[PDB]
């Protein structure tokens, strides 16, 4: 194959995080996405691949939990400062940065690195809003807290944490739109409602349909002017039947077809500047088929974000072979 | 804050498949009361009723299965429902087969003259004791309750206490997909409005609820009796049911129904029936059906996807 | 009353995967006849056609597997289909792989030259013998039957009898999600209209059927040939198939197609293909795929979710 509808410059990062939460086995995530055949698929889409590989992470020996709840603040904060540089390296070069997880904590870095493109906009695709402040959280796991640090208006409600001094608020209220919300905690709900954070919960997808959801997502974000899109995609935004290998599985999720639609609609704006793919936990499966379904689903999302569709036509066919 | 009464009705005589009596227990074991408390509901556990059995009650006119048992059990239940509604509680009834709606709707009618029904099921349950092919009374409750059908319903043993209390314009169905030919005649002929799986596929559950509430409470506010059969949902979601019919409601559709019922602020009585744990192939499949039932009752009393039930007022500053 | 002809076509040579030849028997064990009977249909069962085996059958241009065996069996089937259409029967063909659609559409077009096709499949099966990557004829049937592709289609051993019977404006695809780059080229350059899963996600199955019928029967009523591949549905619903592809039609959507095909009253021939009971992990996986196929044919001939197929005009009185 030598002809394609569009050629994309794709930078792939493997971030094996496991300290952002407490459930072990989410570190094997970027490795399972590769075993499924991610790079082979991106190559068949006519992409200029620039693999940064699986990054090695070292935990800080003396790392006390802040305010006796926030587990591993130094180990996550430092790892995110460095991942932000790898993302800023690729984006400045002209590459679209794909980050394989791991847990949703790595989103602090990817979005901050992307920002270094100031007029960016995020599309959060999760079952959870991940907008908990270090005070309002109940679990202590930082994977449910990344959006708080990135928002400009939440600066006064978020305290200075150890190894979090490097973060500067980059994205405003109108610059983030959520999709697939079904497990929102009481303080998380207050933040969205009061700070005018426009969102599309599972209920809003039921009422309007994935087509209207995406249309409205782009009318709010890239409506005023053309803006680079950051797509933070969490595997648990899909129904547990489709994505059983995840730490926080919430029933009544997005269908395979809904996720693919989201991914395709992102690809059709031609503004996807970075993508996150998180919560793939191969240790959270009851069978090999369940482990492989989640991995293939993850690949499908990334591929659909860079051309892959149901109609096909990503690969351009020259002429019909005459007999 | 809503005053909610919970009644468990371990009754199986409305059909032949054994195990539906263990339904109220399995919904309770799925933490029903605990979930209802966590939403801020003033609870009143009425317990798991022990019905008076009939020793001599067999096949009537070589068709109707166990009528004296069905009628008496429904009579006793209508008194308990009557007690619950009269005090000021929103009556939750756990089944058990759908023949129990004779009791719950009759008892609710004793205090609510202008009551309207939302019947969420795969079936119409409107067969008369004359149109039924099975003889199973769980597929006949609406015939006894509907006024326009009075002249078409024969006097059954143990059914002499019932008096039709609902009109054809006062009952809307959602999720029909296994309708008998006489049931289809009753629906069409008497103008009983319904939204079948097909109407859901066409219009969508948003328009379905918008249209349902226009039909029932469009002109005036009325107490809502929500009769929800667990078989309304697809057998992949609710496998522990007696009559599984493929092509059912998705989890998202069921919650949306329950959410929009709560959003009227007029829910007065709810039924959650046909949860049969003995019929699921595995223990986890029995738990899936039970937890799904709990989610319906919960969504009907405030639980949502947006997470706006537990009220938050102030954010802590550093 | 519909006169329905049921033809067992145990085709296997169209693909390399073994077991799809047991598909017609699998659909019958799932009570296809009993279901078509109680629908009020006039039945004729031709049994499973015993095709002439070709022992000396070598691969054409070292790629196309079993062309003589496929070509001959399809010519044998085209005669049986032709015979049934002549007797005023709606020709139902139980497969077998989708290569048998060559014989079914061919035999149908002899008596119905103004027929229009509704292709409900995950794939387009429009690969020419010069574009195919697998050399499997089951993914090549439309190529031989398309009029505008004649100059691009070479003459295969035992494929002469085939005269391109349908034009590009007469075939409409529904359920597309695994389209090959040469297949995609044909569909865009020859102007073949289709509705992929993305088109269904955007418009909804109601608008799909309305638009399908606008393209095919918008100017006049024509005989409808419904070529239904079981892999058009999601693999969770239809597990026992040779080429499963994720993100398929929901059970509700597949029945909607069928119910709409019936509402026109124009269905002249129907193929139900790719039901492979060997490729199922468990006994219930095969039976689920078979029963699903039985729901498809039955829905295409009257079976509804509302129940209005059997006539009911008067209620029994006590
Ligand atoms: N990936 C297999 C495809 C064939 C499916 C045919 B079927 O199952 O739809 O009949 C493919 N396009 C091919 O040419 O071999
Ligand atoms: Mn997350
Ligand atoms: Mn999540
Ligand atoms: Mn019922
Ligand atoms: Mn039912
Ligand atoms: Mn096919
Ligand atoms: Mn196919």
């Amino acid at each position: 194959n030598l002809y394609f509808q569009s050629v994309h410059s794709v930078a792939v990062i493997g971030a094996p995080f496991s300290q952002g939460q407490k459930r072990k086995g989410v570190e094997h995530g970027p490795a399972a996405i590769r075993e499924a055949g991610l790079m082979k698929r991106l190559s068949s889409l006519g992409c200029h691949l620039k693999d940064f590989g699986d990054l090695s992470f070292t935990p800080v020996p003396k790392d006390d939990l802040y305010n006796n709840l926030i587990v591993n603040p130094r180990s996550v904060g430092l790892a995110n400062q460095e991942l932000a540089e790898v993302v800023s390296r690729a984006v400045s070069d002209g590459y679209s940065c794909v980050t394989l997880g791991g847990d949703h904590s790595l989103a602090i870095g990817t979005i901050s690195g992307h920002a270094r493109c100031p007029d960016l906009c995020v599309v959060w695709v999760d079952a959870h809003a991940d907008i908990n402040t270090p005070l309002t959280t109940s679990s202590g796991n930082l994977h449910g807290q990344p959006v708080s640090f990135l928002l400009r208006e939440l600066q006064d409600k978020v305290p200075q944490l150890p190894g979090f001094s490097w973060i500067k608020p980059c994205i405003s209220s109108a610059s983030i739109v959520y999709i697939g919300l079904r497990d929102v905690d009481p303080p998380e709900h207050f933040i969205l409602k009061n700070y005018d954070i426009q969102y599309f919960s599972m209920r809003d997808i039921d009422r309007l349909g994935i087509q209207k959801v995406m249309e409205r997502t782009f009318d709010l974000l890239i409506g005023k002017r053309q803006r680079p899109i950051h797509l933070s995609f969490d595997i648990d935004a899909f129904d547990p039947t489709l994505a059983p290998a995840t730490g926080t599985p919430v029933v009544g999720g997005l269908t395979y077809r809904e996720g693919m639609y989201i991914a395709e609609e992102i690809h059709n704006t031609g503004l996807l500047s970075a993508l996150d793919l998180v919560e793939v936990n191969p240790q959270l499966a009851t069978s090999e088929e369940e482990a492989k379904t989640t991995a293939n689903l993850a690949v499908d999302v990334i591929a659909s974000s860079f051309g892959q569709t149901r109609e096909g036509g990503h690969i351009v066919y020259d002429q019909l072979p005459t007999p």
